[PDB]
């Protein structure tokens, strides 16, 4: 039928890449200015088409597995999760292994997160000086780091072995090369590093297997106590490479929203009062944090969702066109790509009134924004909606808490030096991003 609008220059073996680099955010907002809600760019040799809007955006996450695949865009990914685990393994196995982590990351497990979440942050405070200037981004990358392998992970992890694994840790991001989507199997000594790192925390996986069957709410046990559809159990490997997706997946994306919800309320006195207002409250009321954050924080809430709204830490999702797809009248042909961008849609005055100011109240009950479910997509949409959605906002909620309980906190720069990297994979603030802070 009518296919989709292409954007007309480009590089022959580049396409739009170097544009692309240069401000990602500022790239896509352009080819929905002048293309519109469906509109076609090329990255290499692969031809994507940007679905924006709540129609397109509805059409990308309501397509089926059978229609979009999750698979080619995680293959730099594959040497650290592992050869047939999530998006290497087939259709079936895949969604069966993600299913299985969903009950872990939500409810009931969540309240015994909450007492070590607190307990991190205490523990933090504690050792530090009375007053000083830190990286606020280097704080909350450390912190969500901690209570995040604590939480899911398991105990040992932060404590015993907690130095090989923060090294392997380190070895296998920087595993994580861009270079990888150009050149495939390129050989490289951080690539070596990284797989030997695999190979360790597979070891030290089946070690903590062993003892824990010779002796916690965790989903290392959540995985070992789960089960195929067949009776079959999950391997050393299969879970090594499962439970690192999930540090991986929460980590940079949990902090990076922490930083923000700080960085703008430091902005912005108004809601920083508001929800200082909420913290003391809440601590009066019920006494310590405790499970309080987990529910009645309807202003931090807010402001949470308004930070994802501006500062989306995904920006592109990617997914390859399985079976020819249709949106909007415009027809998709398979082995081309689609991708949805919450940056971009987040941004659209029809789905959001004045989209460049930042108000909380837009998520009001009398308002209403965040209805559409295929406007505000900061955790995604769908089959694959974020199984971490209420892990990571429990986090970024108690983090906030009992830092702007026990501190004060100014911006160390001007207001307006606070900007996104959107260079960064995953997008964060930017990096000088420092902070002062005095104790209460
Ligand atoms: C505010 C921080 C976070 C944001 C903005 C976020 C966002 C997203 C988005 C947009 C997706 C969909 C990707 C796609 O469509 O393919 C996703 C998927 C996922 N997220 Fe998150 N996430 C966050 C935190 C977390 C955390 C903390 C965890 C684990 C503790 C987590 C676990 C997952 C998993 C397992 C998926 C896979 C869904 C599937 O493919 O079935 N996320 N997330
Ligand atoms: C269930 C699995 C969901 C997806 C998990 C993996 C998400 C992407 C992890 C990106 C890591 C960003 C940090 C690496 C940045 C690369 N550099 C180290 C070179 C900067």
């Amino acid at each position: 039928s009518n296919t989709p609008p292409v954007k007309p220059g480009g590089l022959p073996l580049l396409g739009h890449i170097l544009e692309f680099g240069k401000n990602p955010h500022a790239f896509l907002m352009a080819l929905r200015h002048e293309f519109g809600d469906v509109a076609e760019f090329r990255m290499f040799h692969q031809r994507m088409v940007l679905l924006t809007g709540s129609q397109a955006s509805e059409a990308f996450y309501r397509a089926p597995d059978e229609v979009l695949d999750q698979g080619p865009a995680y293959r730099i990914m594959t040497p650290i999760f592992g050869r047939g685990v999530v998006f290497d393994a087939r259709i079936e196995r895949k969604n069966q292994q993600l299913q299985m982590l969903m009950p872990a990351l939500r409810d009931k497990p969540m309240r015994t997160y909450s007492e070590i979440i607190v307990a991190e942050v205490e523990a933090m405070l504690r050792d530090w000086k009375d007053a000083g200037t830190i990286d606020l981004l280097e704080l909350t990358k450390e912190l969500t780091i901690y209570t995040s392998s604590h939480c899911l992970l398991g105990a040992e992890f932060r404590h015993e072995l907690n130095t090989e694994f923060a090294g392997i840790y380190r070895d296998l991001e920087m595993g994580i090369q861009p270079i990888a989507y150009v050149f495939p199997n390129l050989p490289l000594p951080v690539f070596k590093r990284r797989d030997q790192a695999r190979v360790r925390l597979q070891e030290l996986v089946t070690q903590i297997m062993e003892r824990r069957a010779r002796s916690s709410t965790n989903v290392f046990q959540m995985l070992i106590d789960a089960s195929y559809d067949d009776g079959s159990k999950l391997t050393p490997h299969e879970i090594t490479g499962m439970l690192i997706a999930t540090i991986f997946a929460g980590h940079h994306t949990s902090s990076g929203t922490t930083a923000w919800v700080l960085i703008e309320l430091l902005r912005r006195p108004e809601y920083l009062r508001r929800v200082r207002a909420e913290i003391d409250a809440l601590f009066e009321t019920h006494g310590r944090v405790t499970f309080e954050s987990l529910r009645q924080m309807p202003q931090l809430e807010n402001v949470i969702k308004e930070v994802l709204r501006l500062h989306p830490p995904l920006i592109l999702l990617m997914r390859k066109v399985m079976k020819d797809f249709e949106v909007q009248g415009m027809r998709i042909e398979a082995g081309k790509f689609v991708c949805a961008a919450p940056s971009v849609t987040h941004r659209i005055p029809e789905l959001f009134p004045n989209p460049e100011l930042f108000d909380p109240d837009r998520y009001t009950p009398e308002r209403a924004e965040d209805k559409d479910l295929y406007g505000w997509q900061a955790f995604g949409g769908g089959r694959h909606k974020c199984s971490g959605n209420a892990f990571a906002m429990f986090q970024i909620k108690a983090i906030v808490c009992v830092l702007l309980r026990n501190y004060e906190f100014e911006l160390a720069a001007a207001p307006e030096s606070y900007r996104d990297d959107y260079r960064k994979m995953v997008v964060e603030p930017a990096s000088p991003c420092l902070i002062r802070y005095r104790r209460r």
